[PDB]
């Protein structure tokens, strides 16, 4: 398990395989997203906690993988998510979400992404397959998954609890009614899982799923 750390400490990559990173950001509170190394350029799966962090973090692979970050997907309008938005949007990064999630980040007081993707969209970066489904309200109203199918890999982001969580942390903005059915949803729609990458905490597999259903009951 290759792990590269910034000069500080704060942001750290791990590689899952040859084109796939998780990356890891300290707010102390880490929080996860991925880095996918294409053939068109790098693309993020989630920002970081602000602003600075998300410089730093896009610096690092660049500097890295020797190939500019061009887009990342938003998957639900929280800090950890979006709060280095302003940045992305600066440097001409495309900063895709869906529509409600722009709705929700605009309310919030961040600057806008996309807003283009729907429940289900199927994107590719030169060779790198990405689909993006929202499976309905959980963690938030607008928190969306993203699915890698050449690798079997799902970023379950705030959605999916990780083993050391043992509760379900800030549900403010949370529908715990219907979170467990969009956690059956994930299920019914990616049957046969090889890692599952949480919001926070250590990757695992489907169990993270099923640990998140325990949590809500
Ligand atoms: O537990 C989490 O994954 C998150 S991201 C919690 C959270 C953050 C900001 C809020 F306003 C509400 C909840
Ligand atoms: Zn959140
Ligand atoms: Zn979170």
């Amino acid at each position: 398990k290759t792990v590269i750390k910034n000069e500080t400490g704060t942001i750290s990559i791990s590689q899952l395989n040859k084109n796939v990173w998780v990356h890891t950001e300290l707010g102390a509170v880490p929080s996860n997203g991925l880095v996918l190394n294409t053939s068109k350029g790098l693309v993020l799966v989630d920002s970081s906690w602000d602003d600075k962090l998300t410089k730093e973090l896009i610096e690092m692979v660049e500097k890295k993988f020797q190939k500019r970050v061009t887009d990342v997907i938003i998957t639900h309008a929280h800090a950890d998510r979006i709060g280095g938005i302003k940045t992305l949007k600066e440097r001409g990064i495309k900063a895709h979400s869906t529509a409600l999630t722009a709705e929700l980040a605009k309310k919030n007081g961040y600057e806008e992404p996309l807003g283009d993707l729907q429940t289900v969209t199927n994107l590719k970066f030169g060779n790198m397959k990405v689909e993006t489904f929202y499976p309905g309200k959980g963690h938030t109203e607008d928190n969306i998954v993203v699915w890698l199918p050449q690798y079997n890999i799902l970023v379950g982001g705030c959605l999916v609890k990780s083993t050391s969580a043992k509760d379900l942390g800030n549900v403010a903005d949370a529908y715990v009614n219907e979170w467990s059915t969009s956690i059956e949803n994930v299920l019914k729609r990616y049957r046969n899982i090889n890692a599952v990458v949480p919001g926070h905490g250590e990757v695992g597999d489907k169990g993270l799923l099923l640990h998140t259903l325990d949590l809500l009951k």
